[PDB]
């Protein structure tokens, strides 16, 4: 087994419903099983801003899964509760499944890449994370602890 870490965003179709569904179908990938949830932060949106606040929020989830085969799962349910690809570079969404990390895998792939590029980049990904992971250690060795110490990230505030 191994811990993969998912970041979960939605800013459409009452996020809320779209985030409770997503955590029902996680638990129905197979090979894996939820260990822990995040609370949900209700998050300003960063790229572009005229979209409405997203629900963020992480879950852990143990799998013996390989990396591309959990990726096809997240990405399935995505499809499967409307997410669209609209031309937009960074638009609104029903939901996004990012897989943040996949243990200590470094993985670099066709459709994969993780961990995830920018997230040592982003409060709405690491406060979550470190709610549920405050140990967390990256494939680099960095702390999650010592990034939220040192590094400016404004505060979350819950759904
Ligand atoms: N760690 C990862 N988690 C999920 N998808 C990934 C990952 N690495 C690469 N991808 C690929 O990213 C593609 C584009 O995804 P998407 O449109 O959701 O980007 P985004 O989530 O909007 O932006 P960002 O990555 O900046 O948060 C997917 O089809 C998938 O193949
Ligand atoms: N709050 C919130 N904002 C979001 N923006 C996106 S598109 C990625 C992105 C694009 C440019 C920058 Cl600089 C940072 C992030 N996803 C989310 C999300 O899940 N939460
Ligand atoms: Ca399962
Ligand atoms: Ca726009
Ligand atoms: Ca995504
Ligand atoms: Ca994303
Ligand atoms: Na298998």
């Amino acid at each position: 087994m191994t811990v993969a870490y998912i970041a979960i965003g939605s800013n459409l179709a009452s996020p809320l419903e779209q985030v409770n569904a997503a955590l029902k179908a996680l638990g129905d990938i197979p090979e894996s099983h939820i260990l822990t949830v995040s609370s949900f932060y209700r998050t300003p949106p960063l790229g572009p801003q005229d979209q409405p606040d997203y629900l963020n929020a992480a879950v852990a989830l143990e799998t013996s899964l390989a990396p591309e085969e959990l990726l096809n799962h997240t990405q399935r349910i995505e499809l499967q509760q409307g997410r669209v690809r609209k031309a937009e570079r960074w638009g609104p969404r029903t939901l996004d499944l990012d897989i943040m990390l996949f243990g200590n895998e470094v993985i670099n792939t066709e459709r994969l890449t993780v961990p995830h590029y920018d997230m040592k980049n982003r409060g709405f990904m690491l406060w979550p994370l470190f709610e549920i992971a405050p140990e967390l250690v990256f494939p680099d060795g960095e702390m999650l602890r010592q990034i939220l110490h040192t590094r400016a990230f404004d505060k979350l505030n819950k759904w």
